[PDB]
């Protein structure tokens, strides 16, 4: 599929515009630093990655070492939307899958975030991120299992065009995007 620490992700730009990233994370021979790349010198953007790759450190032992490790993330914006506001479940996601050298599902989109107290939150304007991902030829959507509660809100030719799968925590949805759960 896609090389491992690779994923793509939709949500609601700092401008509320939703739009298409791609994270592109690299795993290196090193002592457990972050570095960063494409985050438009947004100090919320590196705040979530940085809560991101924290809960990371916390839980890789359910998931090997991040402190055997250098990763540096950058963050790819494909359409010209801005800074991405929802990167920290996505960054996740992204660090789990370059460490395990296992490749993201192919084809599939991740959506969702994470707060800081490790608890999933629902896509924002799923509606609306799910029709940049249709007309992005996603073919899979992984989605936080509150977003349910917003499935009557898709048009259902929008919804009926992807294979969901849904996620309840973020371990889960690593388990999720990688395609095992």
């Amino acid at each position: 599929h896609m090389k491992p620490g690779f994923l793509y992700t939709i949500g609601l730009s700092n401008k509320g515009m939703p739009g298409l990233y791609r994270l592109e994370l690299q795993v290196t021979k090193g002592s457990g630093k972050l570095a960063t790349s494409g985050l438009w010198n947004s100090s919320s953007a590196k705040e979530q990655v940085k809560i991101a790759f924290d809960y990371f450190k916390a839980n890789a032992s359910r998931i090997s070492k991040v402190m055997e490790h250098d990763f540096h993330l950058h963050v790819v914006e494909l359409q010209n939307t801005g800074p991405l506001s929802h990167l920290a479940l996505p960054s996740l996601v992204a660090f789990a899958s370059g460490l395990l050298g296992r490749s993201v599902q192919s084809q599939m989109v991740v959506l969702g975030d994470m707060s800081l107290g490790g608890s999933v939150t629902p896509v924002e304007s799923i509606a609306e991120c799910l029709q940049v991902a249709f007309d992005a030829g996603a073919k899979k959507v992984a989605l936080p299992m509150s977003s349910a509660a917003d499935i009557p809100t898709i048009p259902v030719e929008l919804f009926t065009k992807f294979q969901t799968s849904f996620y309840a925590d973020p371990v889960d949805a690593v388990f999720k995007g990688l395609g095992v759960d």
